[PDB]
DNA sequence: TATGCCCAGCATCGTTAATCGATGTATATATCTGACACGTGCCTGGAGACTAGGGAGTAATCCCCTTGGCGGTTAAAACGCGGGGGACA
C-alpha cells in the first residue's frame, strides 16, 4: 500500500497530522508512529461520541 | 231549484329506474429535491527518498536518601458523664 493510514488500517489522516505536529511548535523531534496512534485514539473517540 | 248520481282533474302517498356527481381505490407517468459517486481542473500539503547530526539508549559507577529498628518521655487520643441549647417539627 502507499497511503500510511491504510499501512496502519485507518481512516485517520497519518500525514495531515505528522505536520500539524510541527506547525505548533510542540517540540523540536516529531515521532514516528505518534502521529498514527494519536491519530487512530481520536478516531475511536470519535466513534466513541459518534455511536 | 235543490239533491243525489256520471265523467274529468291535479296533488296526496308510495315505489322503480336512469343519471350527474361525490367518495374510495388502484396504476402506470411526469415533476421535485437531495443528493453521493465520478471526472473535470488545479495546489501542494503530504509522501517519498537521502543525509547528518545530536538526542536518547545503555551501560558502569557512586553515594545520597529513604526506610528501619529501637525505646522514653510525654502529649495526645479516647471515654465517659452530664446537661444545656441548638436542631427539627
Amino acid at each position: 500500500a502507499k497511503t500510511r493510514s491504510s499501512r496502519a488500517g485507518l481512516q485517520f489522516p497519518v500525514g495531515r497530522v505528522h505536520r500539524l505536529l510541527r506547525k505548533g511548535n510542540y517540540a523540536e523531534r516529531v515521532g514516528a508512529g505518534a502521529p498514527v496512534y494519536l491519530a487512530a485514539v481520536l478516531e475511536y473517540l470519535t466513534a466513541e461520541i459518534l455511536e
